[PDB]
């Protein structure tokens, strides 16, 4: 009889094993996921005014939204046992299912109010006809410290999609406040034109009494993906029953894409999902002075399209400006992208749900953060969006996880040589300023939420590696590698100008032993960070459910002036390995996450890697082992 032994070869068929046999094999310890079962889109996050506690939400087992709380954004506590659900389907407005939603901290009865998508019909997909009434938006109010959300005893507050518009989807409402939208909507049309009058109005705007806006995601059949915008009727902050439709504030033609060749920001695809609206500054979040950014998932597909199958799930972001709906009878305000990119380049990374985290929160007061931030939680589906080829789900006893909480802000890159690398059209950055010689770039900054990063390292064992240079091809083991699959790898790679045109590939191999290895390296040929998973798991060859295709993301290392000398920008890597959950971060503006399901206990070696093409200098390489327990009470 077989009893799990990960020092021995994996059985040929993992799906024949007893239930829960693989429960701990690839399970993380410092990530957000339910006690068991599967996790879907994260959503419904909010800072509770009264307690200052940050509440996290997420779809769980396709049967509603579950939650947890945190007082430090380092450890979490389930709202309750038996799934820890907050709201489930079975009501009059959501007889079939409960989809994504967002929370207004001070709403009905002056308590946390959830505005969510109540579902009454299935199936629902952009590639098939939409059934009228499938998705509506309903209200629920928090009870017992947010440990539960009671549905208001009435029908949906937005009971239908825009009149006569053939939507592909109409879900995932996201609430937010905005000085600029308030200004644009109040000012006379021809006045709301000149930026001068507008900005003056914004300066005196006050958040506390401003109305709530709602962005619902979807698209329109035969036209393309879009975001539907609404706001408390008449701009009345006390109006929660009626939401006036402001139009399709952002739409893109079917499967079009940012830039001419769909290079830096995938494609807009056929439908927009889980849209988030943010207002960022170079320090964090501010709805008065922050620039408009939007994160969203886009559903894509090759041709011929296979109905009810989205082959591509891109986790994108866009930054831009908002203006009045011009000279038309269309949207009252429109979002115009100026730059776009990926929040996470991972194939399985998607449906990010974030929220403002007030400096007044219990979390920020404890860590001493004096500014408001925007923390975003990205989803990492556990089974390729339910398209996996027989993953041993019953054996694992759980599916999926959220990625580490991430701080989003405006990140600047200074001292960049103003050349073609900077001027390419359709990129993920804008030129903040330049004298035709050097410039300052502006892009989306992505970092692990500081408290979480602090916790990941607090009690870790630190082991540094000697700076090293590699010219000839080589795979060099570290002096000492971790003995577990829980660690944080840090390193800086410096490349010579000559490496740009070379077939150079430089990085590290991790989770390695004789029969397994995972490679992570930078590649100039297509300026990408790559995670080669072709040899990650000894169990993959006979278990197709364990995807092993290559993951990768574009990362351009600009020419910069550092010490009076021009050099290729330094690749600053941070790789967090929480068992099978791998997250590759780079230069505070890049994230690529995936599943590295290695089998053997011994596959913990780490090695320097260089393909002999070009040259590379490794510096400040170090490993922190151990991470921490994100769920102390479980």
């Amino acid at each position: 009889s077989y009893h799990l032994d990960t020092t021995a070869p994996p059985p040929t068929n993992l799906s024949t094993l007893p239930n829960n046999t693989l429960f701990h094999l690839w399970r993380p310890r410092a990530h957000i996921l339910p006690a068991e079962g599967q996790i879907g889109d994260p959503c419904a996050h909010y800072t509770d005014p009264s307690t200052g506690l940050f509440h996290v939400g997420f779809l769980h087992d396709g049967d509603g939204i579950a939650g947890a709380t945190t007082a430090n954004l380092a450890t979490y506590t389930d709202t309750s046992d038996n799934g820890s659900f907050l709201i489930q389907p079975g009501g009059k407005n959501d007889p079939v299912a409960v989809f994504d939603g967002a929370v207004i901290p001070v709403g009905v009865n002056n308590t946390p109010t959830l505005l969510y998508t109540s579902v009454s019909f299935l199936p629902i997909h952009w590639s098939i006809p939409y059934t009228r009434g499938s998705e509506t938006q309903s209200l629920a109010v928090a009870r017992d410290g947010g440990r539960r959300f009671d549905k208001l005893d009435q029908g949906p507050v937005i009971a239908d999609h825009p009149f006569a518009v053939d939507v592909t989807a109409f879900r995932a409402p996201f609430v937010f406040r905005s000085a600029r939208l308030d200004v644009l909507l109040s000012l006379d049309e021809e006045v709301a034109r000149n930026e001068t009058a507008v900005q003056q109005a914004v300066d005196g705007w006050t958040e506390k009494n401003a109305p709530w806006y709602v962005a619902v995601s979807g698209g329109v059949h035969g036209v393309g993906p879009a975001q539907f915008l609404y706001r408390q009727n008449g701009g009345n902050a006390s109006e929660f029953q009626y939401w006036e439709y402001l139009g399709e504030w952002w739409q893109e033609a079917t499967n079009s894409s940012w830039g001419d060749e769909g290079t830096w920001a995938g494609r807009w695809g056929f439908n927009f999902e889980t849209g988030n609206v943010l207002f960022l500054t170079e320090e964090g979040h501010d709805p008065q002075t922050g620039e408009v950014f939007v994160t969203l998932g886009t559903e894509g597909s090759g041709l011929p399209i296979v109905p009810q199958v989205s082959s591509i799930h891109d986790m994108l972001w866009a930054a831009g400006e908002v203006g009045v709906g011009s000279e038309q009878e269309g949207a009252k305000v429109e979002f115009s992208p100026s730059m776009a990119g990926f929040l996470d380049w991972g194939f399985s990374a998607y449906a990010a749900a974030g929220k403002v985290l007030p400096a007044s929160s219990a979390v920020s007061k404890t860590s001493g953060v004096e500014v408001d931030r925007y923390v975003s939680f990205v989803w990492l589906t556990g089974d390729q969006y339910e398209q996996a080829d027989g993953f041993p789900t019953a054996q694992q006893g759980w599916t999926g996880s959220l990625l580490l909480p991430r701080e989003l802000k405006v990140q600047t890159v200074e001292n960049v040589v103003d050349n073609e690398l900077v001027r390419e059209e359709g990129v993920s950055w804008v030129v903040g300023e330049s004298d035709n010689q050097t410039a300052t770039l502006r892009t989306l900054g992505i970092t692990i939420a500081r408290e979480t990063k602090a916790a990941l390292l607090a009690n870790g064992s630190v082991t540094a590696e000697e700076d090293r240079t590699l010219q000839t091809a080589a795979v060099v083991p570290f002096a000492q590698s971790p003995s577990s699959k829980f660690f944080v790898l840090t390193a800086q790679l410096e490349f010579p100008a000559s490496a740009r045109s070379s077939p150079l590939q430089s990085g590290f191999e991790i989770l390695a032993s004789e029969l397994e290895r995972t490679a992570i390296y930078y590649q100039f040929s297509n300026e990408s960070l790559v995670v080669d998973r072709s040899q990650t798991s000894a169990a993959a060859p006979t278990n197709p459910g364990l995807d092993s295709f290559t993951e990768s993301g574009k990362l351009r290392l600009f020419d910069v002036i550092e010490n009076g000398q021009e050099q290729v920008e330094t690749l600053d890597l941070t790789v967090v390995v929480d068992n099978a959950v791998v997250e590759v971060y780079a230069n505070g503006r890049f994230a690529l996450s995936t599943w590295a399901r290695s089998w053997y206990d011994n596959s913990t070696q780490i090695r320097f890697f260089h393909n002999g093409e070009g040259e590379v200098q490794f510096r400040n390489v170090s490993v922190s082992e151990g991470l921490y327990n994100a769920w102390p009470e479980r």
